[PDB]
């Protein structure tokens, strides 16, 4: 029911498709979408806007985001491993 539900999809299929696979569309952020979204991650109905990054982190509280690096920390140091050395969305 949480934004921490809804962003770890986000992020970890993002993360298991850059990975050891596809870095060249996060580059170019919205080919990195629509591969994503083709998974069968969905959201509110619909398909992923870039937009609701806005619905994205102000939704988010302390709690939220301890949390989100506690329960898969694994994932936090995935992403922020290639967030240094890669590119910086």
């Amino acid at each position: 029911n949480k934004n921490i539900d809804t962003v770890r999809e986000i992020i970890t299929v993002a993360s298991i498709l850059i990975k050891f696979s596809r870095e060249d569309i996060v580059e170019n952020r919205a080919n990195f979408i629509a591969f994503l979204n083709e998974i069968g991650v969905t959201h509110e109905g619909r398909k992923l806007n870039q937009n609701s990054f806005r619905k994205i982190v102000s939704e988010l509280t302390q709690e939220d985001k301890k949390t989100l690096i506690d329960e898969f920390n694994e994932g936090f140091e995935g992403v922020y491993r290639y967030l240094e050395m890669y590119t910086n969305k």
